[PDB]
RNA sequence: CGGGCGCAUUUCCAGGCGGUGCGCCGCGACCGGCUCCGGGACGGCUGGGAAGGCCCGGCGGGGAAGGUGGCUCGGGGCCCC
């Protein structure tokens, strides 16, 4: 991203800038399971009665 | 140090993205283990054994026996059914 400015010239704007603060000891990532949706994407069950 | 404000940074307000949630609960679909129920089709036997469903022509002997035949009881009009 690239917008005009006032005096010298254009200056290139870096959009997502990198985070401030840094927690320490972070959380590591799950291991990506499958077969699991969400309440949304469940099949409804009925009973016949 | 200096040249410089759509740019970058400091605070508050209201929303979304991925990691975290006072107490008491509830729900949903997947995964593993386990018990139980229902339904429908398949192979073998002596290519299962025995009954059923119509009868034609016909053989055998026999009993846990239709009539015949002393006797017993009862019903209806000595006798009769």
């Amino acid at each position: 991203t690239v917008g005009g400015d006032k005096n010298g010239g254009t200056r290139v704007v870096k959009l997502r800038k990198m985070p401030r603060y840094y927690p320490t000891e972070d959380v590591p990532r799950k291991l990506l399971s499958h077969g699991k949706k969400p309440f949304s994407q469940h099949v409804r069950r009925l009973r016949s009665s």
